[PDB]
């Protein structure tokens, strides 16, 4: 599965998932990725929140969704 995450500038960083990735999973992507802490990501798709412990599948994120990060 193939998604994409806009930074608070708008930096697109773009991950390979499983369906059922959990969003801590995607947030330790982007730590790898970017440097940012998890504790410090708050994520969004669609207007909804993402929280750690539920699945990209919960959420209905599909191939080329768009997360952004969030204060
Ligand atoms: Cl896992």
């Amino acid at each position: 599965l193939q998604i994409f995450v806009k930074t608070l500038t708008g930096k697109t960083i773009t991950l390979e998932v499983e369906p059922s990735d959990t969003i801590e999973n995607v947030k330790a992507k982007i730590q790898d990725k970017e440097g940012i802490p998890p504790d410090q990501q708050r994520l969004i798709f669609a207007g909804k929140q993402l929280e750690d412990g539920r699945t990209l599948s919960d959420y209905n994120i599909q191939k080329e969704s768009t997360l952004h990060l969030v204060l």
